[PDB]
């Protein structure tokens, strides 16, 4: 089963997207589904048909709305800035194509919805990249928990630290433009995270939280105010009863990916270290009393994923491999006409937890998440 | 000079301020006053010999209060419980002894309002035991801050994690007790990791936190749990830096985690205590492709380096930072002047208690109470 | 720009680098086309073309040396068969790339080089670890003097995946296929970076070591477990080298530790993204090792990805050789880990096997 | 009872003596820091208010010809190890002795012979090896935790004599060192596996050094930086490597063991961990396990209530303090003795011949 993928944004992403198409049935092997790199669309037709050379689409356009109207594309991916997902989203949906769409789902809450609301009753794959989940550690630490290996879930920390534009001549991409965006650290990395808690501990009660500007205006490069979030902090309370906190930034000179999160269970412990992704550190209160500690475990063969990943352990996990395994469970989904988690459902919840934290920094209150 | 002191209290803080007393000259020399172990008071007599014998004082006794009525008492130490701290500060005030008291200062805000008013206007050094704001690391990172290398303050992270009651076959001692705690992870613990924040950050404007209990009850020597097993708390700093503490009793492979991360404009510091030697700093001033968190290991080159080990990683424990403690009591009194961290700073950390709980209970926003 | 390639054969490892190459280095020197591949018969060769996607497959491996259409030859076979395809390879005027350790032993990696040397080919081996962008990063600064003169050397190895004594007997454990066991496998790595970062080896004394005597199929191992050479170097450094398979909690660990005159340099795979580098320049109050994240300032990081800790994992790693592999051919310069240094390596590899038999120090044929 | 201490790097064993009982309680036997010695009068009084000794003295003679102590404590450069150490086991009093026991194993003799006829409680100063951390290695091992031993690595890499113009200090000086860091620090570690492993049995090395002149400037005559390898008695290989011209390392005696069923590592940089990755862990779930040394322990009844509180060097001597009085106060004998003390000199010279030829070297074992 060959399946024509029409890719919407061929920069960072782009990039990490077409990788994964490439390479995903070498890795899970019999594969589910072949992936075709059929059309690439891109701003306009030079970058498009260079894109397409660069990542190996066969044919390429200046306008999506091309693949959304072309009957044998099967896959629309949406690589594009946060304020086009929606409508190239609604469109395929009502074209009834599988959807994969980048993070943040939309904009708000109510953009979001509509992208929901548009697929929740075809008979379509509908799903956010949220790619580290995916990252075997993370599922390893999911497989943990499911198990009972470290009993009821006490409380969750999360933090997704970064310094890319600690230097405020860093110039105002749309990143920081509140109206292409939504939002700043919450919406771009934040997200991340909150996707990591759901799947993890549960969903979110509510949210208490701060939002803080430390670079308020930047260059224009091709002095513009950042009217969005550098950085996040938030408390949560799980339906669950568990306890957590959630913290990300821009502005935090020493770390570049440091999607990080600790776990504390009634009989044990998870610590996670994107930065260190190939770990997972875990403690058993089971362990005999003179041999109690966290235990570094490098994922391979044994782990969740392993089948279709390395040989051995500490061979080398990358971003690449994340978004190898997304498009694995994706296109198997499609292969099997199943679901796929995290789906525009998963999408909608986040953007929801996200507008309660606006709220919540906004009345300096707890908000209660809205659940869908 | 050989200062004299009424060590009143010998349990798992008995040890602790008796190496300091007897070592601290040692390392630190010449030395602003030699400590004298003259008298250690316990609950009950032979309680108090066992306890002399084993921490080397030349005397002993079962009455506190016998310590405080002696003249040739200079300096009264407070490692009991936290609801005799007052009681005995109170006194020893009055007595126009030098204080050393243990953490919390006392098992509220209104108590330990009382032990401040007591030793304010008085002419001797008080001084609340903080201890770990005197690892060398954590000195080296008021240094750097200070000197402005990783420029203003944004945000602060700091946490103190333990698992040693996360057993809940694990007996109700005192700790576990409210109405001679006072709290929980919050006085016990949280209380550092506060002091920490205002030692290298600043004051602290407002809080907004959760406390959870999460083993209600606990075996006697089954009796309730009326305190804080784990604090949660965001901050606004009086000088606009945000931040959050969070402080536990009950994760798992967490023994002594008393940890921060400090975000500036120019540059990072963080500090983990199970590895205390060492302090991680990142300098946006290192060139693009050799920038990042340096590993300093702390030794001579570093604050108390001179009276610590002639090179990094020889290795600090506990005992130093009771040392340099010690060394810094005894310099304030041998030069009639003060020290850091005293009762204004031990009262105000049960402020910022107070208005956690009030917080809590509120689910609010408290300003702290100055 | 269009050079096809003839994969034989982890032949998921190399394919990967074929497929993804020109997405991370763009423009790139030049579009591989994954045309052919060769297995042990011609239902697993369509198979493997299925999977790793080559236009076309075959079960007899001379087919694509007689091929000319082809340009490019990939040797991802196991240890005895690397010379038979390189020399056969090399006459017909291909460009090659094969695997480590070159062969077997010295001699027949001798051949290799000879049918190379003289040839307008560009030609290679796989120490493809030496392209982890931290190893390139301490390269930049061991050359800038920024380490100041380099005095000792630690390289490690160690694994664990055979440890249990019940993992059956592959060719890996046979000295007639495998040529050597841990030194060949794995060890031969290590050597390579000695050499890109210290310099050429002088003489080496060792103690091969075998743990694991029969394994399953139950037959005997006839090869070293575990290796330790000592060094001196040409250009007059000390060092050390230990590779087992035989270090349980050691998972894929290629160590360094480089002490220089005025910094040090530590690396672990395991943790690829991270390089650290000590400078004794550093204000006395604020000196160690600093832990550098490898992205975009750092080498090959125009094409890799945006920011550091985004993480490299082992296909990047590969996917850095096909570019500058592709990149000598494209220009008609000619690329390090070349059968020279394979040549030379296997020769490390013959001092090394002699220094464990006559138990002192042997020179080595700097070549 | 009160067992008199004469002391001739000093704070160390002075805090040991202060501190050990309030630690190990009820303690074995409660020290007098009752004598200590040094270069001239001036500094031994100082030293005796510094350190709180009864008395001084400028004289070393004095201690021993006093019949009221009851233990000697050497802390003098190597130089003076050897005529001190006879006097002492002659004059029947008990002995600890800073490392390395002599600047040559023909010296050492001399001291092991002098005492072992006589029952003396006799002790040289390997502290590291009672770090609670390398005591957890010790105790795993001997319950077969890993199986049996295959292969070692050890180190001690320091850099304070890293710059050139730090000065000719008596540790860069032949006649009175004896060795640089073959026996200033390798020395550690060469206890360290002779305590996790066995014997050495051979052994091949290289000396090196990478600043001949320093300040006082003199000439080196010594070896900076050592690396050897080992075959143990019982099979085992192994290495060891110490060096002070390693930047970013200050005092980094480590290990790794590789056993039959699993691995342990030290670093001393983080004293308070153990890292042991057990084979019998589930597969999916398996590897390092940093343990943090506390009550559950060895050590542990008379150290701090919490694991993590933390173990600095004094600890360390706390319980090299407490094992020697332990030693005397029930009379037996007391590892590393110095029978330890000797064997480690004997490896220390083969090291020296190792180098000297280039070709391996038996260990005369004892
Ligand atoms: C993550 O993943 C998503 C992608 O972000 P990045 O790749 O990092 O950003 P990026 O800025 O590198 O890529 C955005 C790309 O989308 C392309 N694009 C914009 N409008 C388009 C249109 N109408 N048709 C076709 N292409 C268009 C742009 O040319 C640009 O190449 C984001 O939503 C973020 O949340
Ligand atoms: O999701 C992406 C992350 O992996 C990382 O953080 C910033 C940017 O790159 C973000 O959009
Ligand atoms: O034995 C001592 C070591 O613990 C340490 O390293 C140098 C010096 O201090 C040495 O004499």
């Amino acid at each position: 089963q060959n399946l024509n993928v029409g890719l919407i944004g061929g920069g960072f992403m782009g990039k990490a997207h077409s990788l994964a198409y490439a390479a995903m049935p070498m890795f899970f092997w019999p594969a589910p589904a072949l992936p075709v790199r059929k059309v690439i669309a891109e701003a306009n037709p030079e970058l498009a048909a260079e894109a397409a050379r660069r990542f190996g689409f066969e044919n390429s356009t200046s306008d999506w709305r091309s693949i959304i109207d072309d009957p044998d594309i099967h896959v629309v991916d949406i690589a594009t800035p946060n304020h086009l997902h929606a409508e190239i989203a609604i469109a395929a949906a009502e074209a009834g194509k599988h959807i994969i769409c980048e993070k943040p789902l939309a904009r708000t809450g109510e953009e979001s919805k509509a992208m929901y609301d548009a697929v929740k009753d075809k008979n379509i794959v509908h799903m956010v990249a949220f790619n580290y989940r995916r990252t075997p550690a993370v599922a390893l630490a999911k497989k943990y928990i499911e198990e009972g290996a470290i009993g009821r879930i006490l409380s969750f920390r999360g933090t997704y630290l970064q310094d890319w534009s600690a230097d405020p001549n860093s110039p105002l991409s749309w990143r920081f433009q509140k109206s292409i965006a939504g939002s700043g650290a919450l919406g771009d990395i934040a997200t991340h995270v909150i996707d990591m808690a759901r799947y993890l501990v549960g969903e979110f009660s509510a949210v208490n939280a701060v939002l803080s500007t430390w670079i308020p205006e930047r260059p224009l490069q091709s002095k513009g105010p950042v009217d969005v979030d550098d950085e996040v902090m938030t408390m949560i309370r799980f339906a669950n009863g568990a306890v957590g906190s959630v913290e990300a930034t821009r502005n935090a000179h020493g770390r570049n990916n440091y999607i990080t999160f600790e776990i504390h269970g009634t009989e044990g412990s998870i610590v996670f270290n994107y930065e260190r992704r190939d770990e997972l550190q875990v403690a058993f209160a089971s362990d005999q009393a003179d041999r109690r500690g966290f235990r570094t475990v490098y994922t391979g063969p044994a782990h969740p994923y392993g089948e279709g990943l390395w040989p051995i352990p500490a061979l080398g996990i990358g971003y690449g491999e994340t978004k190898i395994i997304e498009a694995h469970d994706f296109f198997k989904a499609i292969a099997e006409g199943g679901s796929v988690s995290p789906s525009f459902a998963d999408g909608y919840q986040v953007a929801l937890i996200d507008d309660a934290i606006v709220e919540s920094a906004a009345k300096e209150s707890w908000v209660d998440v809205p659940q869908i």
